[PDB]
Order: structure tokens, then sequence, then C-alpha cells
């Protein structure tokens, strides 16, 4: 019943021309990008993630939106929310979307996403967390499920010059708790380091620079949601325009 997989159930998730069929090709290719030698991917805590086994993986199937969709996707995540908090701070859970759809195009892939967040935001058990302004135009608003901010971002294979962000033939959703962040803080000395240390590994990775939503480096950023589905160049969108 649970949609909820570390790396080695991920081979349960489904064989053949079944339901989430297409997950173990997935999750063996974003595995594969994760962990790359040559050049490295550039999130190291990405790659730390994987090898320490802190990442966890569920699906939605497309096909089948009643079973395998964001009703089942909301009870993945409140399960995996116990876990990121039961286990270390720096987990990940990784969602193929899926099965894979040829040459879909960066903004089809962008409307997914928002779809899908704003589906799951009607299966929340719990209120909005009252430290975050409900308000999607605030600076400070961020999106929240079962009673805690999340930091969540969309990859696809539509990202040909943020290579970074193709992680796959999946649109693909990653979902963290805001504790990953503890101690690297944009204000502190290890923060400050993990973004030099990430975005020079995106200048030996990607074909551009770091996106301007994410900040010069040496502070936090505001209106977190644009970096929810960065684009693949240096557009930027209006800060009030979130689409949720
Ligand atoms: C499978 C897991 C992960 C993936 C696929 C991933 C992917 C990425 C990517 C693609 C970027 C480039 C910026 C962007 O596209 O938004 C990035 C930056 C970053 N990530 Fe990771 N990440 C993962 C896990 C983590 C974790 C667990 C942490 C917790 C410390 C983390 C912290 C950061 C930081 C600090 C940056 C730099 C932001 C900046 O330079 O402004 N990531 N990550
Ligand atoms: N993929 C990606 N951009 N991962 C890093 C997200 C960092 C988030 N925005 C965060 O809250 N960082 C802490 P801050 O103090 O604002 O830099």
């Amino acid at each position: 019943e649970s949609y909820l997989w570390r790396d080695s159930e991920v081979s349960r998730s489904g064989s053949g021309d079944e339901p989430f069929g297409w997950v173990p090709e997935a999750h063996s290719v974003f595995t594969e990008r994760i962990l790359a030698e040559e050049p490295p991917y550039p999130c190291y805590f990405g790659t730390q993630g994987q090898q320490r086994g802190n990442n966890s993986f569920s699906a939605v199937d497309t096909r089948y939106p009643d079973t395998h969709g964001p009703a089942a996707l909301a009870r993945s995540l409140r399960a995996y929310r116990q876990r990121a908090w039961q286990g270390p701070k720096r987990q990940t859970l990784i969602v193929f979307v899926g099965p894979a759809v040829p040459g879909a195009e960066l903004a089809d892939d962008h409307r997914r996403f928002w779809t899908l967040l704003d589906e799951l935001r009607a299966y929340d058990t719990e209120p909005w967390p009252a430290d975050v302004p409900a308000d999607p135009s605030d600076p400070r608003w961020q999106w929240c499920f079962d009673g805690e901010p999340w930091f969540i971002f969309a990859a696809s294979p539509a990202y040909k010059d943020r290579r970074s962000r193709d992680l796959g033939p999946c649109l693909t959703l990653v979902f963290q708790v805001r504790r990953v962040f503890e101690g690297i803080g944009g204000s502190t000395v290890a923060g400050k380091a993990a973004k030099r240390r990430v975005r020079e590994g995106l200048a030996r990775y990607d074909r551009i620079g770091p996106h301007p939503t994410l900040g010069d480096g040496d502070t936090s950023t505001d209106f977190k949601w644009r970096q929810y589905t960065l684009p693949d160049d240096d557009s930027v969108a209006a800060p009030d325009a979130c689409p949720v």
C-alpha cells in the first residue's frame, strides 16, 4: 500500500507493463546522474545523500491518477515527513512522474509540476503553518504540507542548458523538509561555502551559470517559489506571479 521506497525497495514498485513499471529504470538513470565521476554532479549534497542511503523515492503514474496519483502521493509525503525527522537531517524524497513523455517542452513540465502541487494541497490533513505567510505573493511564502514548509524543485529532460536539472526521462519532483539546510543558512560561514562549492560544480557541468533567483550567494533568498521551477535561460519571473 505504501509507495515510499528506499533504494533497495524501488524494484518492487512495478515490473514490466504495469503501473510504475518504468520507475526502476528512472531510478537507475537518476543514480547514474548523481553518482557520476567526471564531471561530478554539481550538488555534492545530493551525491552524498545518495552515497549515504539518505534518499527515498516515490512516483506518480499519470495513466492512473485515481490510484497512483496525488492522493497516494499525499500519503507517501506524510510517511516521508516522519522519516525525514526520525533519520538524518540531510534526506531527500525524489518523486518520478511518468511514464516519460517524448519531446515535452519545459513549460509543459513546469505546468504539470504546479498542477501536482495544487492537487496535493487538497489532500493535506494539517492546517497551514502559522509561521509561513499564506499569500503566495509574500516574499517569505514557501510551499507547505503536513504542517511545515518544504523546499521543492522540478527536474525535467527538457532542461538542455541547465543540465544539472535533467535527472532522467521523467519530470522529477525533489522534496526536502527545511531541516536539510540547518547549519548552512545564508549568513553562515558554512552556508556561503556550500553555495561556492555547488556553484563551482555548476560551472563545470552546465551550459549556463547559476540562475539569478538563487541570489548573489552571500545571503539568504526570498521569493523561493521562483527557484522551484528555474527556466533554462536567464529570464526572471515576476515575484508576485507564483502559479499556485
Ligand atoms: C538528490 C538530492 C539533491 C539534488 C538532485 C540536488 C540538486 C541541486 C541542484 C540542481 C542545484 C543547483 C541549483 C538549482 O538548480 O536549484 C543544487 C544546489 C544546492 N543544493 Fe542540492 N540537491 C540535492 C540535495 C541537497 C541537499 C540534501 C542539500 C542540503 C544541504 C542541498 C543543498 C544545496 C545547496 C546549498 C545548493 C546551492 C544553492 C546556491 O548556490 O544558491 N542539496 N542542488
Ligand atoms: N536546488 C536548490 N536550489 N537547493 C538549495 C535550496 C536552498 C533553499 N532555498 C534555502 O532555504 N536555503 C537557505 P538560505 O539561508 O535561504 O540560503
